[PDB]
């Protein structure tokens, strides 16, 4: 389809989080260089262009585990623009989807962060229960399972505002999650 946006979801020198294939975990990444979709090189045109869909953008990203292999292409379904701002039960709403820190592997260790689609609220001075649809490995959705804690959910950020989310210069973040595996 002709199209003259250039810019794609997430910008370059852009802290963002790129989800696995094989068990769906979220490891988090560096993108370095981002290359949208093949724009139009003016064909009937004159004003109002539209973001592109997550299918045809990749992003050059340089994996927590892997700064060794430079960076990766990965298509922009794979890839959400890291958390940076958490939304507490002050601002929490219905439907927001958000990171949360799930070891299924080895509940004596730090897991991997998986997303989750929050379904409920419950805040009283007696007890906070906060209930979201949990996205299993097994192709299963456990809805209105109990959500950890709010410092291991972070708000996982929208693709379609066009993120200029940059690290400072000449340095990304050092910061990062606990994420791998490891056998005794």
């Amino acid at each position: 389809v002709w199209e003259d946006t250039d810019l794609g979801l997430y910008k370059v020198n852009e802290y963002v989080d790129v989800r696995d294939n094989i068990f769906g975990a979220w490891f988090e990444a560096q993108v370095v260089q981002v290359q949208k979709r093949a724009l139009s090189e003016d064909e009937p045109c004159s004003s109002s262009a539209v973001k592109t869909s997550e299918d045809d953008i990749m992003y050059h990203v340089k994996y927590d585990d892997y700064p060794e292999h430079g960076v990766d292409i990965v298509k922009a379904k794979n890839v959400r623009a890291r958390a940076r701002t958490v939304i507490p039960w002050e601002n929490l709403e219905v439907g927001q989807v958000v990171m949360a820190n799930y070891n299924v592997d080895y509940p004596r260790k730090r897991g991997f962060w998986y997303d989750v689609e929050i379904c409920r609220k419950r805040q009283t001075r007696t007890a906070r229960e906060l209930y979201g649809n949990i996205r299993l490995l097994n192709d299963s959705q456990l809805n209105n399972c109990r959500i950890m804690f709010v410092d291991e959910v972070l708000m996982i950020e929208l693709p379609k505002e066009r993120r200029p989310l940059i690290a400072s210069p000449s340095q990304p973040p050092p910061a990062l999650r606990n994420t791998g595996k490891s056998g005794p």
